[PDB]
RNA sequence: UCCGCGAUAGCUCAGUCGGUAGAGCAAAUGACUGUUAAUCAUUGGGUCCCUGGUUCGAGUCCAGGUCGCGGAGCCA
RNA sequence: UCCGCGAUAGCUCAGUCGGUAGAGCAAAUGACUGUUAAUCAUUGGGUCCCUGGUUCGAGUCCAGGUCGCGGAGCCA
C-alpha cells in the first residue's frame, strides 16, 4: 500500500513517483499553492499542491492536523532557496498527484510543535498522541535497539532466555509485594515478584549453566523520579564463576552495548570499595563526574572550643567531614540557608561553614561565626587539607557517621550540579566489598544486598559478630545512578540457614517460605553467582532523559495510577465475592 | 575454571588434558577401577579412575549421585569394545588426575534414569532436579532458540519490541481478570492483562508502524492440558496493511522459524472458511492429519420413519451429519458405548450407527437397530455418499447444528487418533471468514474474536441483523491446535460504538471503561490490524510435548497452584489491612 | 459448578473375602580392573492423603474434606 | 505517614487590595503561488480541582478532601 516512508525520501528518488501513508503534521495554505508536512515513523516530508488538479486540491484544503492520509505523487527535487535543514528529506518535495483521507482527526489537545511546554499530566492522559512526537518515538526505538543489542550479546555468550512465573508466593521479608486473591484457594494470595531471584538460582541448580531474562518486576513501594512500581529488569545468573568473571562479562556487555548504540567507549571501570565510596563521596553510588570530595578532618577538632565539632570528633560512632566548594565565598546567605535546610532533610542538625577571603590575614579574612571557636593552627591545616584558597567556602558535616555521610553525600551532588562542575560525560565504576548486614533504626538486621548473598566468612564466624562480615556483592554505577548489580550466592544451606537465623527468620518461615530453597541447596547446588540491570534506568541514562517515565511506553503516576486508563478502577461485587474478600470504608 | 563441557569432548581433544565441572549422573564401582558419568548442559562424559593415585580414588569412592564436582584429567581415546553410542562423547574417556567435590548432594527423590515413570506431582515439587533431565533441558533450550528466531525475524522486518504495562484497569467483558488491590486507591483494583490489545492499538495510533512483543498474559480461568492461567504470547500489530499482507508476514515468520529450528517446510497453507470447517470437520480448528470427514446427509432423511433423524432433518436450525470410520464394523459394543458416552459429554442425545458387512445383500448385511426405520434406497445412497463399503461403520449425529458439530467434531478427532489415521506430520492452515458475533445460551451476544474486530459491513448494516455480519478475522491452525490469530481492527469509532452497543455495553461503560479507546480513535487512528501467537502451544507442538507444562519452566496445577513454592500462600493481617480489604470464611 | 480417574516405603506400584504391611528400584554396608541402566550379597526404610462413623477388628466399608490428572462449563 | 511546590479557555499561563474573567498559542471562517513554527484579518471558547464555611460580595480568605511533580520514610 505504501511505497516509501516520508523520512526516507532521498535525492536519488528524484523523478520516481511514490505513494506514502502517514499523518498530517502541519498544513500551510497559500491559496494557489498548498503545503503539507506528512509524518511517519521515519520522519517528515513535504507534499506540494497546485490547483491544476482541483479535486486533489479540494482534498488538500479540507485536510487538517493529524489527519491520517495516503498520498501518491512525484518526487520533485525542490529549489535551492526552499531546502529545509531540519527535515531529513528537506532537500526534496513531492508534487501531489492524488490524495486520500484514510481517516479524519479531531484537533490534538496539545500541539506536537517545537518547544511547547506541555504538561506531563496532559501528555500522559493522551499518551497515544504524545508518542507521536519524534523525541518520544526516538526514545522508545532506542530502548528496543538496546534490548536488541543486549539480547544479542547474552545469546552469543551461551545464556538461556528462560521465563520465570509472575504469580508466586507472598513473603514478608523483601519489598512490599503486590497481592493477587486466589479464586481457587480462598484466603490465600499470589504475589508479583520483585525479581526472579529464587527461580534463577533454581535454574542454576537445574544444570543450566548460564541464564538470562528480560523480566517484569513489581514493588508496591512509593515512587520517585527513577522508581516505578512496575519496572523491567535484565536478569542474569551463572554457575561455576567468581565475581571477577561475572563483573568481566557484564562490563563487556555494557561496553559492547554502548558501542553498538551510542558508539562510546569507557576507558576502564574503577573498582571502589564501599568504605572508600562512603568516606570520600558519602554514597554507595558515587557520581564521579563531580570532583567535589568529602574529607575527614575530625582528627584536628578533638580539643577544640566549638562543641558541635568536638562532640562527634571524639565520638567513635560519628565523624566530622569537610567539603570545599570553590569560588563560592561569594554565596548569598539565602543560598547558604537553602543548603542548610537541604542537609536538614537528611538529618543534619545544621551546616557550619567557612568563607575564605584572605588566608594571608590569618583568622580575619575568614568570615564565619565558627572561626572564633577554632584555633588558628587547626583552622589553617584544615583549609590546607581540604585544598581551600581565597574565594572558596568550606561546609562541615559533624555528626553521626550515617548522618554526615548522607547529608554531605547529597550536598556534594547538589552543589555539584548547581555550579555545573561535571568533568566528564560518562563516569562508569564498580562498587565492591560491601558489608553483609546493616541495622535498621532497631536491633533488627537486614542484608544490604539480599539474604542469599555469599558472606566472606564461615557460618560460625557469621552468627558471631555479623557486623564484621563482608558480602561477595558488587554494584555497577554510572553517572551516580545504580545501573544494577548482583553477588555470588550461598550454596552451603548451613550458611543460608545461618543468615536466615541472623535475620530473624526462624525455622518456621525457613521451612514454610523458603523451604524449596533449602531443599534445592541440599540436592546438589553448584557455585553460582548473578547480577541484574535496571533496564529503565539504563535507557534513561543512554537517552539522556530526565525521568524514567520518558523511557516507558505507558508509565504510572506517583500514586501508582494511570491517568489515561483510569487504573486502578472499581470491580463489581460479583467478581469481588468470587475471590472471597470484602472491602472496608 | 572449566576447560570444556562434558558433552563437547570430541576425538580431536585426544592427548589434551581438560578440566570440567558438573554433576555426577551415575557412578559404577568395580573396586580396582572407578567409573563416573559427569553431566553438564551439553551432555555426559566418562571419567575413569585407577588406584595409582589413591587420594583421587578416595575422592571417587565417597562421591555419590548428583554430587557437584570439578574434575581435571586427560582425554583418553577409549578402547573399541568400550565405546558408547548413546553418549555424544562416548568414543572418548577422561583419566581422572584430580577430583574435587565442589558440593555434596542428598539422594535425588526420583531417579534421573532411563524410563522411570515419575510422576508429575513429584517432578513439579522438585522441578529444580526435574529440569536436570536432558529431555526437559532440551525442551527449554528449544523454547529459547525459538523465541530467538522469532525475535530475529520480527526485528529484521521493522517491528518494534515495545513493553506494555501489566497493572491495568479491571473490566468485566473479557475473560476473568486477576485482581490486584491498590494500597494508594482503596476500593480500587489493578487487573492483569489477557493481552496487550488496547495498548498495541494505541501504539498503532501513536505512529509506530510495526509493533511486536513477547508478553506475559493472565486469565483467571480454569486450566486444561494446553491452557495455563499464566501464558506467554507473541503479540504483533501493524498499520496500513490488509489481512492478506498480515497473514503473509506471519506465515512467512512461521515458515522461517520451522526451517531454522526443526528444518521442515510446509508446502502451502490452505485457507478454509469458517462455514466449511464447521461443515466437514465440526471445528474452527481442523486437524487436517485426520482424513475422516463429516458429511451432510439430512437431505435424504426428510420423510423417513426414524424420528430422531427426520426430526432435525426438517429442522432448519439443526442437521444430520454422517461419519464413516473404515474397517471398524468389527468394533465391540463396548467401544460403541464408550463413544456414545463420549459424544454424550458434548450434548448428543445418543449415537446412531450402521455396521456395514455385506452391501450386496441389501438391507440385511447392514447390522443395526436403525436399518429397519430407513428405506433401502435412501440407505444405499447414504452409504454411497459417505463412501462406506464392507467392513466400515457409519456414525450419525442428528441434532441441533451446534450439538452435532461439536459431538461429531470431537468424535472425529478421537476415532482419528484411536485408529492412528494420521496422514501427515504437519498440517498447517488458515481459518478465515468468521462470523462477527455469536449468542451464548441467552439473547446476549459476544464477538467470537474480540469487540475491536472490524466487521465487513457498515455501522448501520451491523446493528441491523448482526448475525449476517462477517468479521475481518483470521486464525492459524496447526495439527488441530490453534497456533494463534488476529484481525483487522476498527478505526471508525462510530463502528466501535456500534459493536459496543450491540454487545450490551452502554455509553456509561463506553466512557468509563473504554473511553481512552474511543478518544484515540477520534484523534486520528490509522487502518491497523494484528495477530497473536500462543508461544506455549507453539513450543508444545514443535517439541512434540504432551502437555503445555512440559515446555514451561515452572508451570501450575489445575487449581492454579504451584506445588514447589506452595503458592498461593497466606499473608499476615497487616499487609492485608494495608490494602484495605477483609477475608471471609 | 459438573463428569470421570487417582492418592500405600524415597520412586513406580500389588494388596484377595474387612483379620493387623509386600515386591521391583533406590539408599547404606560388602566383594570385584572395563563397566557404560554394571553384576552380586547383607541391612535399614510405612502419618496406607486428612477427618470422623460402622464394626471385636478398616489400607479395605460409609460420610465429609484436601490434593493431583483428563474433560464439560468457562477460555472477549 | 512526613516536607515542599502546583491546579484558571483545548494548550502554556497572568489575574493586584476580596469587587463579579484576560493575554499568547490553538481552533472555525476569510485573503494570498513557495512557505517550511508561514503571514494577516474576523469570530467562537470558562465546573477558576472538589466540597463546605466567613462575608453584602471568594479565582482571591479559612477548613476538609481529590489529583499532579520533587524529596524524606520506604525501595531484601
Ligand atoms: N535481584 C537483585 C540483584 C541480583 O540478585 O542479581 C536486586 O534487585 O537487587
Ligand atoms: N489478543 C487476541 C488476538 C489479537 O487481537 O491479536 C487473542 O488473544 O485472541
Amino acid at each position: 500500500m505504501r511505497s516509501h516512508y516520508c523520512g526516507q525520501l532521498n535525492e536519488s528518488l528524484d523523478g520516481q513517483e511514490v505513494t506514502l501513508c502517514g499523518w498530517v503534521h502541519r498544513r500551510r495554505d497559500h491559496g494557489g499553492v498548498i503545503f503539507l508536512d506528512v509524518r511517519d515513523r521515519e520522519g517528515l516530508a513535504q507534499v506540494v499542491f497546485d490547483p491544476d488538479r482541483a479535486e486533489t486540491f479540494a482534498k488538500a484544503d479540507r485536510v487538517r492536523s493529524e489527519f491520517v492520509v495516503k498520498i501518491t505523487g512525484k518526487v520533485r527535487l525542490r529549489p535551492e532557496g526552499a531546502r529545509n535543514p531540519n527535515m531529513a528529506s528537506g532537500s526534496i518535495e513531492v508534487l501531489g498527484y492524488e490524495l486520500e483521507v484514510l481517516n479524519q482527526a479531531e484537533t490534538p489537545p496539545f500541539p506536537l510543535d517545537e518547544y511547547s511546554d506541555v504538561g506531563e499530566e496532559t501528555r500522559l492522559r493522551y499518551r497515544f498522541i504524545d508518542l507521536r512526537r519524534p523525541e518520544m518515538a526516538a526514545k522508545l526505538k532506542l530502548r528496543a535497539r538496546i534490548t536488541s543489542s543486549i539480547r544479542r550479546y547474552l545469546d552469543d555468550n551461551g545464556f538461556l532466555d528462560v521465563e520465570t512465573p509472575i504469580l508466586g508466593r507472598p513473603t514478608p521479608e523483601g519489598a512490599r509485594d503486590y497481592l493477587v486473591p486466589s479464586r481457587t484457594y480462598p484466603g490465600h494470595f499470589f504475589a508479583l515478584p520483585q525479581s526472579p531471584q529464587l527461580f534463577k538460582q533454581l535454574l542454576m541448580v537445574a544444570g543450566f549453566d548460564r541464564y538470562y531474562q528480560i523480566a517484569k518486576c513489581f514493588r508496591d513501594e512509593d515512587l520517585r523520579a527513577d522508581r516505578q512500581p512496575e519496572f523491567t529488569q535484565i536478569d542474569i545468573e551463572t554457575s561455576f564463576l567468581d565475581e571477577s568473571d561475572i563483573i568481566g562479562i557484564t562490563e563487556k556487555m555494557v561496553r559492547q552495548l554502548f558501542k553498538e548504540v551510542l558508539d562510546v567507549e569507557f576507558d576502564e571501570f574503577p573498582h571502589m570499595p564501599f568504605e572508600e565510596a562512603m568516606r570520600r563521596y558519602g554514597s554507595d553510588k558515587p557520581d564521579l563526574r563531580i570532583p567535589l570530595e568529602l574529607v575527614d578532618v575530625a582528627d584536628q577538632l578533638k580539643e577544640v572550643e566549638f562543641k558541635v565539632f568536638s562532640g562527634p570528633a571524639n565520638d567513635p560512632k560519628g565523624r566530622v567531614a569537610a567539603l570545599r566548594v570553590p569560588g563560592a565565598a561569594s554565596m548569598p546567605r539565602s543560598q547558604i540557608d537553602d543548603y542548610t535546610k537541604f542537609v536538614g532533610i537528611y538529618g543534619a542538625k545544621g551546616l557550619a561553614y567557612i568563607k575564605v577571603n584572605e588566608r594571608a590575614k590569618g583568622v580575619e579574612g575568614l568570615q564565619s561565626p565558627i572561626v572564633k571557636f577554632i584555633p588558628e593552627a587547626n583552622l589553617n591545616v584544615i583549609l590546607d587539607r581540604v585544598g581551600a584558597v581565597d574565594g572558596d567556602i568550606v561546609f562541615f558535616g559533624a555528626d553521626k557517621a550515617k548522618i554526615v555521610c548522607d547529608a554531605l553525600g547529597a550536598l556534594r551532588i547538589k552543589v555539584g550540579h548547581d555550579l555545573k562542575l561535571l568533568t566528564r560525560e560518562w563516569a562508569p565504576m564498580w562498587v565492591v566489598d560491601f558489608p553483609m548486614f546493616e541495622e535498621n533504626d532497631d536491633g533488627s538486621l537486614s542484608a544490604l544486598h539480599h539474604p542469599f548473598t555469599s558472606p566472606k566468612c564461615t557460618p560460625a564466624e557469621l552468627e558471631a559478630n555479623p557486623g564484621a562480615a563482608l558480602s561477595r556483592a558488587y554494584d555497577m554505577v554510572l553517572n551516580g545512578t545504580e545501573l544494577g548489580g548482583g553477588s555470588i550466592r550461598i550454596h552451603d544451606k548451613s550458611m543460608q540457614q545461618a543468615v536466615f537465623r541472623v535475620l530473624g527468620i526462624d525455622e518456621a518461615e525457613q521451612e514454610e517460605k523458603f523451604g524449596f530453597l533449602l531443599d534445592a541447596l541440599k540436592y546438589g547446588a553448584p557455585p553460582h553467582g548473578g547480577l541484574a540491570f535496571g533496564l529503565d534506568r539504563l535507557v534513561m541514562l543512554m537517552t539522556g532523559a530526565s525521568s524514567i517515565r520518558e523511557v516507558i511506553a505507558f508509565p504510572k503516576t506517583q500514586s501508582a495510577g494511570d491517568v489515561m486508563t483510569q487504573a486502578p478502577g472499581s470491580v463489581d461485587g460479583k467478581a469481588l465475592r468470587e475471590l472471597h474478600i470484602r472491602l472496608r470504608e
